């Protein structure tokens, strides 16, 4: 599990999972999509943070394996491992220190869908994640981003729907795995291919929803992505 949850997916597979969350502050789980509905992980919202700080975990009950943090704003997130914050002890082992596993920015609608970008580290050609551990708050993915250097970094946007002259809408093909409407109906994709779908989510219920996702992305990046979707 804790393994897995931090394992990028394999090459030419795609990973079905189910997330559904309490019918505020809800709690969130994601199992695989499998009759065997084996357990990933959960998430909630913390009341007490002054920005949206949504705890993650491979405990249902309670393991403490990730984090998600918006900014003061709202519109930007990051995803972290269970490191500790830098500021927090700068004596710490580097190898302790938590690293930025995506980030996420979303466009503000005037007052439906919003367009998103998520940036997510690079990977060797060893298909493993080349880590980013900042040793301070001036460098980082939202950084990078901001500055333009994204060498080491992988650049991913939600994919605009089209014409669906059968449906009479604006739509993706979700294959069966989406629905109902929604404003979190999503399929992210690198501009290179816009028919490699590296995640996509979407409503199947009131309170339930899939989340598939490809290589590059591991399940505790493609869940917090997820998760930085509601509000
Ligand atoms: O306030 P608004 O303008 O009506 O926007 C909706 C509101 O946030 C609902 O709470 C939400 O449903 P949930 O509480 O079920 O997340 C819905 O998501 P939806 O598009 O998936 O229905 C949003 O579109």
């Amino acid at each position: 599990p804790r393994e897995f949850v931090l394992r990028p997916a394999p090459q030419g597979r795609t990973v079905r999972c189910r997330l559904t969350r309490d019918k505020m502050y809800p709690s969130y789980f994601l199992h695989l999509d499998t009759e065997k509905k084996v357990f990933l992980l959960a998430g909630r919202k913390r009341k007490r943070s002054k920005t949206a700080n949504y705890l993650i975990s491979i405990d249902p009950t309670n393991n403490f394996i990730g984090k998600l943090r918006s900014n003061l704003l709202g519109n930007r997130f990051t995803v972290f491992d269970n490191g500790q914050n830098p500021q927090r002890g700068y004596s710490t082992n580097v190898a302790s220190l938590r690293q930025e596993l995506a980030a996420v920015i979303y466009e503000t609608n005037v007052l439906g869908p919003r367009r998103m970008t998520v940036i997510i580290p690079g990977m060797s050609a060893e298909n493993e994640r080349v880590p980013i551990r900042p040793r301070n708050a001036s460098d980082g993915l939202l950084v990078r981003w901001q500055n333009k250097t994204l060498e080491s970094l992988i650049e991913l946007h939600n994919k605009p729907p089209v014409w669906n002259d059968d449906s009479g809408s604006y739509t993706l093909n979700f294959q069966g795995r989406v629905t109902q409407a929604s404003v979190k109906n999503f399929q992210i994709v690198h501009a290179d291919d816009p028919d490699y779908i590296v995640l996509q989510f979407g409503r199947v219920a009131e309170d339930a929803f899939t989340l598939d996702y490809r290589y590059p992305l591991c399940a505790l990046q493609a869940f917090a992505i997820a998760l930085s979707s509601f509000d």
